[PDB]
């Protein structure tokens, strides 16, 4: 029989930006490779109910789950390292917790009580942590739930989360709950020494709020010597086997090997009394060979509205690299500001030396003339094109304009357009997984190797069906639709006209994993390798 | 010219229930008696947006301000000690702050930002503290704003409030901001010693979150000796003149004298560089003579739905005592459960030895047959009656039933009544101050000594005007109405039928002060003294 | 009239090794250059009563003051940056404080009291801090006492010192006491960001023990941007003018310019209400030109017993560089292990490419055959030699052996020597300043430009006077003695035999300053420049 679901909390000390999320994901990968059913959850101390109101060009992309929740980009790291679909419950924010509790209070659901941080707010957080241990849709209960606590220990914002995690430990006991604390071991260049004092003080602050760490992640720019690990084991009263030297890794994919060398995952398995099995390194060693030993390089333009923050297109960038890994190729991303591609000379200067053009999503942006300009250039140049959501819409708009509908546009970007080739169906916001049926022998069906697929959506604008016959005059095919045929889901040009020009209303990058590249990104990068070889 | 408005923060350490609110109010009284314009504010760390969802029979009454806000009962203590009307802004809750910030976030008012505890929550609290320093309706800016911080220092719930108060100090400087910290000095009976260690540790916790106390309130069951005050001055680094021995007082009205003997108010005035003037003791010494030296006693029944928690009727109980003070009388409150007054024998057992019957408000209660039974008994017995809100409604229902409308009731308590003598005008919830016009020479006009008054309301049910002629058959007079005459505001019987049976739709107790008794409570207690003398 | 002596406490947070001592010294230099009388003191939390029991080859040199106290090497940094003689009271250790208090307790001096950390230990520390504000021998009372608190805030070992400093502030008031806190602002290379969180948490720990910092030293590997300084000013509630970006400097002599650019010294002067005067940069700008713009280079061997820790010979190394500065020369120190110089081929390999040989002191070492070997090589080679304490003794031993006393030695290193040319006078340990009278026209009198000098000693072995005539057969002159002529203080060879071979029983390096090079080191480096030019 399966033992109780274990809870492993990941907290951070000293300072943020130490990479707690990627350490947690890498531990999730190691435990998954040991045959454990691992799920992950992020507690975000921000008040935004969902990250949809945040500027993604400052704060990073919005990740969308199968069930349609808009979440912190960390859920994307979890899905990529676990190769698993996570529920919307995998991202809890202070905003969610407080508005749920306040809304219940206003309805009289606390029956005359004074509604308090303890127990009402901490009960809500605890409820959301414990919900992760419920059996999934297939009927499976996880072995381990890894919960990452955002914010830094000693700060005000994470106090209700840390209190809830302390109560989870109190109610489930030490056998079912593990605390992993991430700290910084700074190097002082004038004296040449590494310092353990910040970890010593951070662990005392963690202990002061009632939490005893079982293990410590020592984030450092170099190996932490055994003498320093011994000092930390003694001063922080942590088993020496739980004191983990975690030096900065060359790639994010190398972090599981760093943690495994320090035997963190074997310590976790023994401490939580989990079924023991050796790590099966087959899948991850294969990824690492594709990461560190590519056989060729290919340049891809990512034509984003704003490209100074790569995290705004993190899942797209990861899906492009994963497409490369499948071909044993290194994808070099050429970050191109879409505003520079509006004119033919601007698009030529920006895209003249690339091998493929990716037009990503642009939820909430204004001004798409640069994205349309990039597609017009790529079509004339013979460059492969992959359009995602706004990308498909731009492929459809450019096709309509190429056949005489000069002022064709989306009613989203030009409400006064005489030809709204993209329009609402107010309409309906489509979030999360939606099924699509593909034309057999189409470019998209050949890429997927099936005619029945599902992809995640985040949009309310659709191809206007009144324009299908007029748009098709360009040779553009509506090669994928909703099962009833009403909604256009995929577009493509015939391969005799353009070897690879594909659009999707969805975000296939979200279902990409470094160990499981998405079929559309594999076909796109493959077409980019073909273009390079032809040139 | 008037100097900058000063902010005086009152925090609590060691444990709650030490009486921070009454200490703050008493300091507000002392500063007011020095001719300073003082306003007060309570920061409540509970999530209830307003205390309307709290059971008042567990948590205490809801106070209503002139502008119609439903607030914590502490605002009532502030109004009573300051003799001033406070704005709805005088009560800030965590619930208010978080729902305001989350609602702004959902509307996109933070323009793409990550919404955080610091600065977004603390900016909202700071905004609400600084709003208290704005000029009032008459154009006057306060000299001092006393802000009471609910919760205890070292607890999670008060951390955003304490951080906001620390930022107020940072931005206004030490000259305009004063920190008063309330602590416990426990007595250990086996060793016979008072202990300063809890104050020492509480002040270190206060300092740890960035606040330096200017003065300390040492709450104790006896005088704190000079040697202990010297130890605290040294260990807490507080001026000895700011170390205040605050032993438990015999009455709440004695606390200003306790603080004045220790010269706390003179220390505050000097430390904040406020205009100096001696306390004018005329008004408070007069109150203390009425408190400690009554010339007679009078027994009043307070016929409440639930009477085990006196704080559920705090403003009523204070208004009854203030009515007594005006007559140099001691009002002994006989707390009577209304459910025991439904039958004539039950009402006789409960009210047979009282001199007056007060029927208070009952916002949100169910089952008023006991309150109607108490009025029927009091009318037959010749007992004075004062009804407040639900009290007037019960006087009107009992009058209607005494003239043949056997099933007369409020549609609130019996929706199926064939005679809804009390009904909505859904209707309109009337909150805060409303003007009333009184019949000249009526009992109510003679009590007020004017025909034009205003009182605070908290109700949506009104006297049904279709029943005025039928109800008047009992001899009941509609002696007070809204200015247009549409809404019944006051009822009374003629003095030749009952010497004092008065109802009001409002809560006059809220406008009562111990130094300014409300005219209706003065007339009611006076009628109770008359009944006692006649018996 | 002179205002009250000010106390400026320097504490450290986050981690040790940030350079608190050199920051404090540099501030002492800036205040001295403003015409203020500044004195400095180090509080060391170690239990060693004096650093004499510490291995200097692990922990650094022992500094000796004029009054003969053996102190932490930090006193040497203070003397060098202030150009002032400090009393033995300038170094307080936990060992000193506890043994003084325990010794008084054992004698019954606390008259029946329970002897406690507070107040008995903290009174002793406070006494030692306040003693620094007493008028000196010349009758002058300092303007400022800078007290450096060793250990890190949040650690156990510095708690009594920090408590004493908090009591100094309590008793003298905020006008006479200033707190400077040194913190670390680490850089995280993967994200490219500087982090203020460790300073935020360190200042909260400092505040928690009752201390409010007036200013912060932000130790960093680069400039701290204004946005981070603004964040720290707000979160730590420190005046923005007191938030000091202190990036790692190229030389220790550049730190005053770093602090002056951030206007720390002008902030200190204004905050403590000290007489204001601009920094006179004449002397320090002159030093910086000699530091950064040398006209030539000269190589000097420092023939130490153990040379892997340069701090074991810090004052010697600084005196050598200061000798270089006087000649506008860069002294390159060739760290030579003395054990490798015992044989003529070993000494040739080690000293063949140098321009001068310095034989430093060796209090407590064993095995001096390598130092004697280095002197024998340097004499034959024509290399300049400067011997300090053990160095003079080695010059005397080598001279005695060169004239037939083959087994000549010190009774310290060979008790069985038939010729103890160096011996005790048990004897008398000579510590601190001793006067010497110099032979007019001798090498040493020409270097000093006077025949009457004083130097600091740390030794009990002396030249055995029974051997003066025999040693003089080598041509060695006893060119300096005690005033009564009994003790040999200086030795030298005639310039016609060796241009510069000088020994001193004292430690002249201790009286060296970078702005005031010692005459013997100036003459030694000058002789090394002469040797280089001749080669
Ligand atoms: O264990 C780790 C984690 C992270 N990293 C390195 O740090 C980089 C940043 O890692 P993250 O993307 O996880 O940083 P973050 O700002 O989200 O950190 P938190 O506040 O969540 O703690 C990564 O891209 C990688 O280069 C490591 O080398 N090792
Ligand atoms: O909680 C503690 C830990 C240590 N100490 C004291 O710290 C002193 C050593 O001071 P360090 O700064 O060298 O600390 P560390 O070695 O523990 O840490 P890192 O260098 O790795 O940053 C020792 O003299 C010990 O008494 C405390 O006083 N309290
Ligand atoms: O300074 C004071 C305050 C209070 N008291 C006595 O304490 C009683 C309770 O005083 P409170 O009604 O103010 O208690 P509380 O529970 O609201 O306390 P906080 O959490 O707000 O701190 C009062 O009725 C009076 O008897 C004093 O004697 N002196
Ligand atoms: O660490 C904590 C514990 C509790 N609380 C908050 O304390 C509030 C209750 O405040 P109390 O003063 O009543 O505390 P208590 O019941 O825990 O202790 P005693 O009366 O027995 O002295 C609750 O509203 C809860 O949110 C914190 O904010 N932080
Ligand atoms: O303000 C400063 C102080 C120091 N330093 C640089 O740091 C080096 C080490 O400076 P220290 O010799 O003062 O380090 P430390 O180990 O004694 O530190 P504490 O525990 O006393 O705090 C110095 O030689 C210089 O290179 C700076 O650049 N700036
Ligand atoms: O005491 C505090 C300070 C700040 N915060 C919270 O810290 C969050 C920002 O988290 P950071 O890690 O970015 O902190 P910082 O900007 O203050 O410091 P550095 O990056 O310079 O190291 C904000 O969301 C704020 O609510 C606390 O909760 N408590
Ligand atoms: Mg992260
Ligand atoms: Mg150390
Ligand atoms: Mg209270
Ligand atoms: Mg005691
Ligand atoms: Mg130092
Ligand atoms: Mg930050």
């Amino acid at each position: 029989p399966q033992t109780a679901t274990k809870h492993l909390f990941v907290s951070g000390g000293v300072a943020s930006s130490l990479g707690k999320g990627l350490t947690a994901s890498s531990l999730g990968q190691l435990l998954t490779a040991r045959g454990l059913h691992v799920t992950m959850q992020k507690l975000d101390p921000y008040l935004n109910v969902d990250p949809g109101t945040m500027n993604p060009f400052q704060h990073g992309e919005v990740f969308v789950t199968e069930d349609g929740a808009e979440t912190d980009l960390d859920v994307g790291h979890y899905e990529r390292f676990l190769d698993r679909n996570l529920p919307g419950s995998a991202n809890v924010t202070t905003g969610q917790v407080y508005s749920t509790v306040i809304a219940k209070e206003r309805r009289g659901e606390y029956l005359g009580d004074t509604v308090q941080v303890i127990p009402h707010i901490t009960d809500e957080i605890k409820r959301r942590i414990l919900a992760m241990a419920q059996p999934d849709a297939d009927g499976n209960r996880p072995d381990v739930v890894i919960t990452e606590i955002g914010g830094t220990v000693g700060d005000i914002e994470s106090q209700p989360f840390l209190e809830a995690a302390r109560q989870v430990r109190h109610y489930l006991g030490r056998e079912d709950v593990f605390f992993l604390h991430v700290s910084l071991v700074p190097y002082l260049a004038p004296s040449g020494e590494l310092k353990t004092k910040p970890t010593q003080h951070s662990v005392a602050a963690l202990r002061s709020i009632g939490i005893t760490p079982d293990a410590l992640i020592l984030r450092c720019d170099r190996d932490v010597p055994e003498a320093l690990k011994n000092k930390i084991a003694l001063m922080c009263d942590v088993d020496i086997d739980g004191v983990i030297s975690t030096p900065d890794a060359p790639s994010i994919y190398d972090i599981p090997k760093v943690l495994h060398r320090e035997e963190l995952d074997a310590f976790v398995v023994r401490r939580l009394n989990l079924p023991f099995r050796d790590v099966d390194w087959t899948e991850w060693d294969d990824l690492l060979r594709r990461v560190h030993e590519p056989h060729e390089t290919v340049r891809i333009a990512l034509v984003g509205k704003y490209v100074e923050l790569s995290d705004a297109y993190l899942s797209v960038a990861e899906a492009l690299r994963a497409g490369g890994f499948k071909h044993r190729a290194k994808v070099e991303i050429c970050w191109v500001a879409s505003d520079g591609c509006e004119t033919t000379s601007g698009a030529a200067a920006a895209l003249g030396d690339v091998h493929g053009v990716l037009i990503p999503g642009g939820f909430g942006i204004r001004g798409i003339e640069g994205k349309i300009g990039a597609i017009a250039y790529a079509r004339a140049r013979g460059l492969p094109v992959l359009g995602l959501c706004l990308g498909l819409q731009c492929i459809v708009i450019e096709a309509a304009r190429s056949v005489g509908l000069t002022n064709a546009n989306s009613a989203e970007f030009d409400p006064d357009t005489p030809d709204p080739v993209i329009a609402t169906m107010g309409g309906t916001m489509r979030l999360g997984s939606y099924p699509a049926v593909l034309e057999p022998d189409s470019v998209v069906a050949q890429a997927y190797q099936t005619t029945q697929v599902s992809e995640r959506h985040r949009h309310r604008y659709e191809v206007n069906n009144a324009y299908r016959d007029k748009i098709a005059e360009s040779g553009l095919r509506f090669s994928g639709t909703s099962p009833d045929g009403h909604l256009v889901e995929f577009v493509e040009y015939p391969p005799d006209r353009h070897p690879f020009v594909v659009g999707t209303q969805a975000h296939p990058e979200l279902k990409s994993r470094p160990t499981r590249p998405h079929p559309l990104f594999v076909a796109f990068v493959g077409a980019a390798i073909d273009y390079k070889a032809g040139e």
